[PDB]
């Protein structure tokens, strides 16, 4: 068969929406990354853990850039065609759930295989896998976090494809706590048939094959890396004075 369906008007209007809210909750330029607290690098050659949670130099202005972009993430969400027929206590449970996914998703856009970095401005908002373990995270988390970001860049996504998967990590009915399943997994659908028939009749070849199969498999690999963030939340937690760090967003959610 090899059909390839025209996008209905529907469709084409679900991808101006989510392009839409995507530039609108996405800075490119990161011009706002200069109002978080500073970033502050301890010398920690060694990677000393001790060293890592007795400063967690690095986690106020990294938990303040993740404050930041939950904050995005809940107006892109906001703006997801559906989104609001859900009930505000699926909505939070979404969000919630999601969060750091769509983070990390998101986050696809600063990183560069130039050096493995997620490159927001000038050295100082250049975050390495060393500044990571300095906001108090592992390399349990962080090896395959940037793995799973060379997978991703290597699947070079049409901004399109892009918003439709943040979309669709974002309405999935398989989240824990979320009461009408149904109605949120005919939003995922809409969304995912969106995806499906975008690829199919936008995307050239050979980067189309399998596509989509590889697209579902990246949502798969973030509830791991979801699994992996939140053990390591909870450890971080206990840190005596890191609430202090944090944000009261991100408690929350994380919490
Ligand atoms: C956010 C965004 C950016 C980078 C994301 C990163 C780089 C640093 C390390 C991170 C974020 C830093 C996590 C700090 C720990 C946060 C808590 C909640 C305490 O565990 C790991 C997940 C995504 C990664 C910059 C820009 O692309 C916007 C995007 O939303």
């Amino acid at each position: 068969d090899s059909l390839r369906p025209k996008l209905s008007e529907e469709q084409q209007r679900i991808i101006a929406i989510l392009l839409d809210a995507h530039h609108k909750t996405y800075d490119p330029t990161y011009s706002d990354f200069c109002q978080f607290r500073p970033p502050v690098r301890v010398n920690d050659g060694g990677g000393s853990v001790t060293l890592e949670l007795s400063q967690l130099s690095m986690l106020p202005h990294l938990a303040d850039l993740v404050s930041y972009s939950i904050q995005k993430v809940i107006g892109f969400a906001k703006m997801i065609p559906g989104f609001r027929d859900l009930t505000s206590e699926d909505q939070i449970v979404l969000l919630k759930s999601s969060a750091i996914e769509v983070i990390m998703l998101r986050s696809n856009e600063s990183f560069t295989m130039d050096d493995m970095s997620w490159t927001c401005g000038n050295q100082d908002y250049k975050y390495r896998v060393s500044d990571v373990t300095k906001a108090g995270h592992s390399l349990e988390l962080i090896e395959p976090l940037i793995k799973f970001q060379v997978g991703l860049k290597k699947l070079n996504l049409h901004e399109e494809e892009h918003v439709l998967l943040m979309a669709i990590c974002i309405v999935s009915p398989d989240r824990p706590g979320v009461q009408d399943a149904a109605l949120i997994e005919a939003i995922q659908d809409r969304l995912s048939n969106t995806l499906q028939t975008y690829i199919r009749c936008r995307h050239p070849p050979p980067g189309s094959h399998l596509l989509y199969a590889k697209m579902i498999q990246k949502l798969a690999d973030l509830r791991s890396l979801n699994e992996e963030h939140s053990k390591q939340y909870r450890c971080l937690s206990f840190q005596p004075e890191c609430s202090m760090k944090l944000t009261p967003l991100v408690l929350e959610v994380f919490g």
